[PDB]
């Protein structure tokens, strides 16, 4: 027993948390253990990774805490083996550095830190970014986590938050936490497939983790794992299609979207006399917030607030509460691109107008390129853009060159574009003629371009 | 127009679950159900409470659970009008003339709970059963509603299986018994979420063995093995899940939490505002069902975030030990006679270093936890049937079941501060550390 | 009075434990009988992958098994069509549960003429399953012809014209043979599950929420593009990792080699063994009856083998011995048929010098000549369409619309390989350790 | 050159396999095990026998269980030598010199096996422990001529791992305990091919307690639910499945079908040929290692279809009975001294109706299966699965487990009598009265599955 510094103390006996993905996580560091403890990070138990993708998929209830979790878990089985196999000490100046391990693993643990309450939407409405507030987390001295991460040493905090902004000076450790194939896809991949049931996305992350190598570029794969890689690739874009692209969700999105945006308007409308009782909000009315006011926001401080405001003397709103909670999206049909469709959708406006639907808070236009999903797109100008496949030899050659099926969904690319409005236009008093002209303006779940 | 009783959707509606794979949705009255406001709100309380505190991956709601108890009742139905109808077996057969009333009924045996409802009932003194059959009989409700448009007598008729009282055996024990929907959905959901595992029997296994007969729902003697490998995982979900410490330490604090909100709120010397009017009704002890119905896990935990600030410590201190993670810690004791005097002592010891051991203490047991143990009320016991017809009872059968129906060593546990067991407060800490040993209670005084 | 066969529902179903499926539903007498039956039976005792089990040792399957996850999918689908789209609702695009009987007993005999190591077995001795199985279907001498039979007179031809596609009904017909039906989907689900090829699998319960009768046959909801994408990609992986595998082929090389090796010394009048190839003496000669075929399966190959290990011909002693031991031969990729002639002459004559003949030590290999075929669909067949069908009823091809089916389809995956000993790749040190030049 | 014993493969090869994911072999000497002829034929020999009959999918091979039982011990050498190497725990600890033997030892363990193991050496007196040990210490073998190759004592020692009598008890328990690679790989291995799914524990967090010390292998205490599982996948496996009443009807028929085979050739005036001349010397009782080693399940079966031809009636029948799945069906009965008089009685009626009883009845328990249930005995080392306290104390399971300890108080084994079903059943729509009274004479015996006496 000795005077061991907080950067090196592990606990005496391994922590194992169950984990249905990743059947356990294992914790042997104190600082990682103090960091799972902070009251930031155990903040992300009461805000849903998916957001309103539970509507369409009701298993999708999981954590962005335990996403965090468990990307900190599959951070912790790469350098366990990068440590084990590839070291400096057998490999030389470009094989993996332990020392890096705990920032790492930090890094890893508190990368989704900054995410708010539906986050993609909650920032649309009140300019907030995740990633610029995870950043402020892990470096502004009144957090937990930044009191702990300043115990490992002075410049630690800075250090961590420039593997997350990818300013790290070691391409191994930003890789591993961002890339094409990195810890944070990796565990969203598998826990989305876990809870949605869409348990056939789904690839082999020990196979991965077999053929997984640092070199002096970062991260790349094995050649003999290329099926592996490419099971991963398939699993990424079947996701893709089938869950986070899910026009009910995005229906119940849009919903969450045009509650909000009301509820910002109202407040700043001096003309407008009744107490939303929205105390956490209030800041991001008025547009001036502060960490410690952001840090208060989950989503349950949201559905309180709508279920009190079902009973505002405004009627939108109330409406608008009313769909989000009781579950009542706004139905959607596609298009082709803004341009040729806009004379159909202005004059389809109209007509919801015309039977005492407002446009503005119960229609919109939305496509699939806007949500935060990137496809794998790869381009030799950034080279984190592109899977590396290490030959025997250690050259290196990209994933879609040598595979006919990556490539195929590399070119598959394509993002959809919808146009959203009230079910009940659908649905079927003196607006027959209004309800009977507007469904002849969808067919196959397609607008129908006549004007 | 064709009756709503008899609207089968001519398009199944399947709804996703990671746990059966599908909901099949397949009658207008039960999609209708599902879509009303009162089951959406189920979506919004969990359903295990403060166990994700210490399985992290039990953030399943209620919600997932109804439809999944549904699903279950829905399988069973199935397999009893192909194999074992009235038409076949008479008397001891299956009346799929009750196919709607059983689904309605186990797709709402839960839809009366509120947020922590263990907790939240030893405090407000709310009753989920009764809360159920006020949602499926209240003309306010939209069940009652949906219910009231199959037929006037409906919405009664439906709570009657709830209570226990509706005059088909079958029916009742569908829903509610030693083996029901019920329990084998959330058995088996419970098991997925936490990723403990334990809890998974087959229900194929079970599904293909159970049986129904003239008074209630059996199982085949060939089915015997099917029936114990559901018995141990009940017991393993018990001693492993449902039982754990730390989860119970976390339910102490927001059980200690709520009631000094309440005190604060009666206390006339208590200027701030709690800013918690969907709990104003509940401290007050006058309270209508449209409030209730607003509760959920959500206003619970945005009130405890604004309480953070109040100026009383241990109100302060209480809801930032349930949103931070900082539960009471335990140690086992056996009697209640002889601990007493040392628990006494260390009630003491805590005082004297700054804790209120009304707060910062608790006894507990797991026999006051709304789970069971089974053990062979007007039936609620496992029965087999034999080819020739006649009944036996499992435990008479099954060495095995005997033997865990004798294992309940479900323990006694004091509850206290972490900080106890880690400034010159250090003798007092040492004394109290030297009466715990390995999470159990040394009794010294 | 009493129910005639044709409708003897089982009091109870009966379950069969099926690792892929779970379960296999058994509701019908008819369907029991036949699974019963000695013809159905012996499916046991006939691997369905023949030589792959030597490169992915879990697949060991059978085709009896395989044949009941065929008959349990398209119960599935018969099941869901009667539900939902059923001729009460839709007419004429509508499902006739009328046809259910004879769409199962077809979907569970579809394969009972493959006799073992069918492709490499139908090459030498000129048999053809596809053949054999409407023979079994309609001869007096099988018991699957008495159980059909005695559903009616007219239903052993009926049965058998649901496998040869002549059947009038072409939702019955597209269900067990298109280019999505209950075999594909069964044998590869089950050829991954057995080999360990995990991700091979899709998702078979979004297929069977999907999928549509209508007048034309079987086709698929436009909403469940993306799940029959699922299923091309799997498609895809297992012909490229499993099905078209070098080791698994030069193990058939073998195989072939040594049967047709031993026919050879049969149909040689000259040298006289006892080759004790009972079995095998009407496949020599080209005239076999029924019964003669239905004797055969994998093991009694193999027991002739152990025994043609000591046979004086050191050329089928020696076969014998690479197939019961695992010796396969090696093989390289080339391009041309005309162009690599000249290369390939040069090499089998250096083998012969190291003591081996090419003429059962060398092979003209492809990918293209095996039981397995790409998805490439055609203006003017029907067949080799995959349908999606839109809300207002009308017909699009999968490939117009799926770029990515597309891209695959397109991919003309064809192998060409040369086969040779591994005793090459190491008499003196001066024979083999010259023109290894093709890594 | 590198001695072979130290020989590594250029690459690791690795083995597709549906259990394990992969199977992954470094050395020289295990390439070369896993391709040498006694190995091979594992892969014609099915590993559950007439569970297949059952549970249509376990038609996996005693190969494929080979490759599992070794992978399962590589991965637990790996994880004794990276945590609790003789480095790190001196006398309680893993020595890595041991890792080939015990790699060697896992593949080969099973290697004696022939076709239907448990029903060939009740009829002809085999026994596989000898025959593997024989072929592992045999030079006329491609095996031993590899472990030789390792050098001149390496094949004795690889035999007596699989004898236990090898001094190591870490090496020996890796291979055969109460909770072995064994074991653990069957276990998983057949549910996972039978198809019943939840019949399994976790491998990975059983390897993530797994530890030596001085007496051998033990689990750490917070590993102990774990064990428990493991316990649990054992049971239900048992009962659910190697137990199942139709396989056992199925063996039944292979007995008796196998037992009539030697009569017939043992019988001077029964001069007929039945052709099987790779059984013949097991007929004779006077069989080589060479001999045994033709023998797989395609043999016997491709036998038993040119029996169903020779005109012995018991013989065709019962011939058919096993290739056309026509097993016989049974009933329970609790006490044999009590039941004996009954079952001779059902036996004459059987017999009556033109069954020979000696070939279309039997009376078996699961006792009499190769499956020993969890029995610690508290003086006997062997018997027990050891869990490790914080102190380093050992406690044995069924102790801190009350449902281990109620799962093995419940641990015990059935009767059953075997009989046609012909028996019971009287066609379609009954037309054949000829013996009508005796079928239903026999019939008021069996009841709710089990044989009832008369009161
Ligand atoms: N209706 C409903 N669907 C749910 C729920 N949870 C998950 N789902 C799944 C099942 C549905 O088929 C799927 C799509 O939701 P909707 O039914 O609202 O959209 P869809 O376009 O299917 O509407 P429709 O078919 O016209 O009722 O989401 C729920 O609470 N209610
Ligand atoms: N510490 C901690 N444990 C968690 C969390 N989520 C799940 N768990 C699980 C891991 C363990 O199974 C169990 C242990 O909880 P604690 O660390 O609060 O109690 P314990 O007394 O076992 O450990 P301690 O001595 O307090 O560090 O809870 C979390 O956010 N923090
Ligand atoms: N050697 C061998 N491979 C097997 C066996 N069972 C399955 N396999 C699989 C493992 C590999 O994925 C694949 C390769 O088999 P081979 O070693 O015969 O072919 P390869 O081209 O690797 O020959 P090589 O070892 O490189 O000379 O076959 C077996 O019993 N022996
Ligand atoms: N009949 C039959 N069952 C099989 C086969 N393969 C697996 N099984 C399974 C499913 C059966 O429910 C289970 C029991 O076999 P049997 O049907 O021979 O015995 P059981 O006592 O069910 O006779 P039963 O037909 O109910 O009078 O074995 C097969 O080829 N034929
Ligand atoms: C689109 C899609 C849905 N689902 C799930 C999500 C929902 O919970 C459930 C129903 O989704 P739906 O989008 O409703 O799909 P459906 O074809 O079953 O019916 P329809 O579109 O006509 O309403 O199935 C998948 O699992 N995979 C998918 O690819
Ligand atoms: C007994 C048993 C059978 N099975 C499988 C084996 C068979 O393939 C299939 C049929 O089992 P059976 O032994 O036939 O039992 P059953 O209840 O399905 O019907 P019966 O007794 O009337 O025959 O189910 C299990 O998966 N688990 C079990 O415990
Ligand atoms: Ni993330
Ligand atoms: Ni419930
Ligand atoms: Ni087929
Ligand atoms: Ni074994």
């Amino acid at each position: 027993a000795m005077t061991i510094p907080y950067k090196e103390q592990r606990l005496p006996i391994e922590k194992v948390f169950r984990d249905p993905v990743h059947n356990y996580i294992h914790v042997q560091h104190q600082v990682i253990l103090d960091l799972i403890n902070s009251a930031e990070v155990q903040r992300l138990r009461r805000i849903k990774q998916l957001g309103t993708s539970s509507f369409t998929f009701h298993g999708a209830e999981h954590s962005r805490f335990s996403h965090s979790l468990g990307v900190y878990e599959i951070t912790r089985r790469i350098c366990e083996i990068f440590q084990r196999n590839y070291s400096v000490e057998r490999l030389g100046e470009n094989g993996w550095n332990d020392d890096e391990r705990l920032i790492t693993l930090c890094a890893a643990l508190l990368h989704d830190v900054g995410h708010g309450p539906y986050s993609h939407t909650f920032e649309h409405i009140f300019d907030t970014n995740h990633e610029a507030i995870t950043v402020q987390i892990i470096t502004s001295p009144e957090t937990e986590v930044y009191q702990i991460l300043n115990r490992v040493s002075a410049d630690f905090p800075e250090k961590v938050a420039s593997v997350i902004t990818k300013q790290y000076p070691n391409p191994q450790v930003v890789q591993m936490i961002s890339s094409q194939i990195d810890a944070d896809r990796m565990d969203y991949l598998l826990r989305d497939a876990y809870f949605t049931g869409t348990e056939y996305g789904t690839f082999d992350l020990t196979r991965i983790l077999r053929v997984i190598r640092p070199y002096k570029g970062g991260i790349a794969f094995a050649m003999n794992g290329m099926h592996a890689v490419e099971d991963y690739i398939v699993s990424r874009y079947q996701m893709y299609v089938q869950v986070y692209f899910h026009p009910v969700s995005r229906g119940m999105e849009v919903i969450l979207d045009h509650l909000l945006h009301r509820a910002k308007e109202l407040f700043e409308n001096p003309e407008f006399d009744y107490d939303l009782q929205a105390s956490l909000l209030v800041p991001f009315f008025k547009g001036d917030f502060t960490l410690q006011e952001y840090l208060k926001l989950d989503d349950g401080v949201l559905s309180t607030y709508f279920t009190q405001w079902m009973d505002v003397p405004d009627s939108i709103l109330g409406d608008l509460a009313k769909r989000f909670l009781m579950r009542k999206p706004l139905k959607s049909a596609t298009f082709t691109n803004e341009k040729e469709s806009a004379a159909t959708i202005a004059y389809l406006r109209e007509l919801i107008e015309k039977v005492g639907f407002n446009p503005k808070y119960y229609t919109a236009i939305n496509s699939s390129y806007d949500l935060p999903y990137d496809f794998y797109r790869p381009n030799k100008d950034r080279h984190r853009t592109q899977i590396e496949l290490m030959q025997k030899d250690g050259s290196l050659v990209e994933l879609a060159t040598v595979s006919p099926l990556v490539a195929a969904l590399a070119g598959q690319s394509q993002g959809d574009e919808r146009f959203y409005f009230p079910k009940e236009m659908l649905d079927q008093d003196l607006f027959d003629e209004t309800y009977r002209e507007f469904s002849s303006y969808i067919h196959n779940g397609a607008l129908v371009l006549k004007k």
